[PDB]
């Protein structure tokens, strides 16, 4: 059908068809007479999977012979989404499979919709890990993703009476064709127990044992025949566990609960024992696997030359004292040498500056669960603080500020401090974020060891986030500049010479309209809701949080509604406002925000005077597969976090690559995006970081804004009096109270500029030609935000390895 989707050769199509029929018969034990769409999906998945295995075995063989430095990316989250189409794209199989299935009388796009998302993450941090795995394979690095195979991923979100309801994400119900269980490589993990001191050092004894069973999933590079591995650990009880009889067998569930469920919190720390167990489980099993592989190449001096461990936030921070434990207690290395190895091996990436998101574990928890690790942490702390004292003599407050141990009612360990101490590199995820780290929360550490601190601006994979989800746009780009940009996104700059090209302008606008029509149809077919495809698609999709300010968006929506009600027969640019994302189950305010959005929709969508000029839709169950649908359809991307709160954002980059314009604050990666495209081509508004600081020093008074802005006053009065909740007039009292008396994120402070900026958006949208020309300038300068660039920087500046675009033999 289209160029970028590969060749459909006679030989390939014939071979695909027969292997599809083989799997249906032998693997699924079905015939065409009883087969369902689901059976057809699985036959296709198995057929494509077969094409991976040869490459997978030969890639891993290649690494064994060449013995390169290995990269271990440790994360508690891998937000993978669907795998079928991604695999076809990276193997150049999409058109061939499309043809093969067509000839069998099947629609492949229908089959693709059957696959469950692998939802083993919450949002941005989990998705970054997934994009990173794709780029590492594409860049030919010997890289392994290590995590937990959760039985239940992020919950499925249902909306009932405007409220979020959670249901279990039973993603393994029908099986996972992409994983391979590896029970032969099962490893033991220890918990509890006590420490004994002997003449021959410390020993950790009387422990409870949980088995870690690995499951391997292939990670194909883009058309380079490289297939890397994501290894996810599953918890298993040992066979003598608790071994009246029946109860002892039933009690095995206690051990196996470790890998049962993903903690559903975005940017928020919950200090529960089960979570700590998950963190150690992944770390202990992973490190044994690493050391085993290293020994199969005595001398640990070469360890940092052959191993890099990247910590995705502090969640796997126990890798630091666990590596020390192994080197000191088991390999019998002296402390100083073990520490040198550890530091040179580990690197740490921070993803937030919000105080409530920082991991601070109660000492009493670590004392019971991991008694030896606590001892090691204390020793790390003592030695680190002796270094601080020597560098800054007499500075007693610096000592208490920098300590890994926090004093108070309950003593806690600051895991971020642990990570900085035990890593050779610490990075933030966008330039402004990395600067904030050096200037504020890690200032003391930057003063002691400035060389450790780096920036690595985030990126997204252009495979999933352009070629896969937006083939129409990928194709029109390929028509002009070729296909090489797919693995070299900087080449999109060549599109600047097409900004006054009348054919290209028409094609860019055509692709967007097609995307909007397709998405408008999706909403009717699957959710029975009517939208106008000619309206401006105004979208804010991401996890619900106060810092992300979905509430500011809400205020604008109501402002637009109130202005229409005031002057009904005045022309306004029609908008479809779409807001989606999940709230953490215990996050009350976020659940209230969802209810507000739906409540506004209930008033706005049924007002006859409004017509089809304004629609407010809550996008249910936002997840990777839904992102792939809505992002290509968007006209306006809402990136409106209070300056200084969104470390980077990655959703922003997805919208930029797919032809939406951005309205946003100068926060996270928005700053670099505007810098790349030109500020004239971005809708920037609101306080900068410096303005927020000035407001904090003076004291933020929300009443001031309420008093001086009549349009804002009206909205607050509407919310208070029960305009949006007639049956329950006080339903939104918590929201109003928060806004008026304890708003950490200064919603009112940016309201006027936001509304003004939104008017400028509507003005430009009235001129289709100039809207599209600005879009082209955005797409053309989005190259920096490829995760290929990001990973190349980690490789060269942190891991000390060279990326390669060279093919492995097929
Ligand atoms: O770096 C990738 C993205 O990471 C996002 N993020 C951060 C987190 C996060 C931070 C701290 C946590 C602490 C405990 C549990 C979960 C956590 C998640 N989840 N997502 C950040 O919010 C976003 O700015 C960034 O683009």
């Amino acid at each position: 059908q289209i160029s970028v989707r590969g060749l459909a050769g006679v030989e390939n199509v014939t071979e695909l068809k027969k292997n599809f029929n083989r799997h249906l018969h032998f693997t699924l034990v079905k015939d065409r007479n009883v087969a369902t769409p689901r059976d057809y999906y699985f036959a296709l998945a198995h057929t494509v999977r077969d094409h991976l295995v040869g490459r997978w075995i030969r890639t891993q063989q290649h690494y064994y012979e060449k013995d390169p430095k290995r990269i271990y990316y440790l994360s508690l989250e891998f937000y993978m989404g669907r795998t079928l189409q991604n695999t076809m794209v990276n193997l150049a199989l999409e058109n061939a499979c499309d043809e093969a299935t067509y000839q069998l009388g099947l629609d492949m796009e229908e089959l693709e919709e059957i696959e469950e998302d692998a939802g083993l993450g919450n949002g941005g941090l989990g998705r970054l890990a997934a994009c990173f795995l794709d780029s590492m394979a594409t860049l030919g690095l010997a890289a392994y993703g290590y995590g937990i195979r959760y039985e239940f991923g992020i919950f499925n979100q249902k909306i009932c009476g405007g409220w979020q309801m959670e249901e279990a994400d039973d993603w393994l119900r029908y099986g996972n064709p992409w994983e391979k269980a590896r029970p032969e490589f099962t490893l033991p993990v220890h918990f509890y127990g006590r420490v004994e001191h002997t003449s021959q050092g410390a020993k950790w004894v009387d422990t409870q044992v949980v088995l870690a069973m690995p499951y391997d999933t292939p990670v194909p590079g883009y058309r380079n025949n490289v297939v890397n591995t994501m290894r996810l650990w599953s918890a298993k009880a040992p066979n003598d566990f608790n071994l009246g009889y029946i109860q002892a067998v039933l009690d095995r569930n206690l051990a196996e609960n470790i890998s049962r469920v993903l903690y559903p919190n975005d940017n928020f720390f919950e200090g529960k024992e089960l979570r700590l167990k998950q963190e150690y489980f992944v770390v202990a099993a992973t490190l044994q696997d690493i050391i085993r592989r290293f020994k199969s190449s005595t001398n640990f001096d070469a360890f940092p030359d052959k191993v890099a461990i990247q910590l995705n936030d502090t969640h796997p921070s126990l890798a630091i004292p666990e590596l020390m434990r192994v080197l000191v207690d088991l390999e019998r290395l002296d402390w100083d040498k073990a520490w040198e190895v550890t530091v040179k091996t580990c690197a740490y990436t921070n993803h937030t500056v919000l105080p409530e998101a920082l991991e601070r574990w109660p000492v009493h928890l670590l004392e019971t669960l991991l008694p030896r690790h606590l001892q090691i942490i204390y020793e790390i702390n003592q030695r680190f603080l002796n270094r601080v004292a020597a560098a800054f003599p007499g500075d007693v407050d610096r000592l208490r500020r920098m300590s890994l141990v926090e004093e108070g009612a309950v003593k806690r360990i600051n895991m971020a401090h642990l990570c900085i101490a035990g890593s050779h590199a610490v990075n933030g995820v966008a330039r402004i974020h990395s600067e904030i780290l050096k200037k504020t929360i890690f200032k003391d550490f930057y003063e002691l060891e400035p060389h450790k601190f780096q920036n690595k601006t985030n990126g997204i994979t252009p495979r999933r986030w352009l070629v896969l989800c937006n083939p129409g746009l990928a194709e029109i780009i390929a028509e002009r500049i070729g296909e090489e940009y797919i693995s070299d996104l900087d080449q999109l700059r060549k599109l600047l010479s097409y900004v006054d090209d009348e054919a290209f302008i028409r094609d860019v606008a055509k692709v967007k309209q097609e995307n909007k029509l397709k998405f408008a149809a999706y909403l009717e077919r699957e959710y029975k809701v009517h939208i106008n495809p000619n309206s401006l698609f105004d979208v804010q999709v991401k996890r619900i949080h106060e810092y992300k300010r979905q509430l500011l968006n809400c205020l604008h929506v109501i402002t637009l509604y109130n202005r229409i009600k005031k002057e009904p027969n005045k022309f306004v640019v029609p908008r479809t406002v779409m807001i989606g994302g999940k709230a953490a189950p215990g996050y009350h305010m976020a659940k209230m925000i969802i209810k507000l959005i739906t409540a506004i929709g209930d008033v706005v969508n049924h007002d006859p005077v409004v017509g089809d000029r304004l629609r407010v839709i809550f996008l249910e169950n936002y997840r990777v597969s839904l992102a792939e649908k809505v992002i290509p359809a968007a006209d306006l991307s809402e990136q409106i976090s209070t300056a200084g709160t969104e470390a980077s954002g990655t959703g922003n980059m997805k919208f930029m690559l797919n032809g939406a314009l951005t309205i946003g604050t100068m926060d996270g990666a928005n700053v670099e995006m505007a810098e790349e495209a030109g500020e004239e081509n971005f809708f920037i508004f609101g306080m900068r970081v410096e303005d927020v600081d000035r407001l904090d020093q003076r004291g933020y008074n929300a009443q001031e804004y309420y008093d001086r802005i009549p349009e804002l006053r009206q909205i607050i009065e509407q919310l208070s009096s029960g305009f949006f909740s007639p049956k329950q007039p006080d339903l939104f009292k918590d929201i109003v109270n928060m806004l008026m008396h304890h708003d950490r994120f200064k919603v009112f402070a940016d309201y006027e500029e936001y509304v003004k900026c939104q008017e400028r958006v509507s003005a430009l949208y009235k001129n289709p030609r100039e809207w599209t020309r600005m879009v082209i300038r955005n797409i053309a300068t989005s190259g920096k935000f490829s995760s290929d660039r990001t990973i190349a920087q980690y490789a060269r500046e942190i891991w000390g390895v060279e990326p390669s675009r060279q093919r492995l033999p097929a």
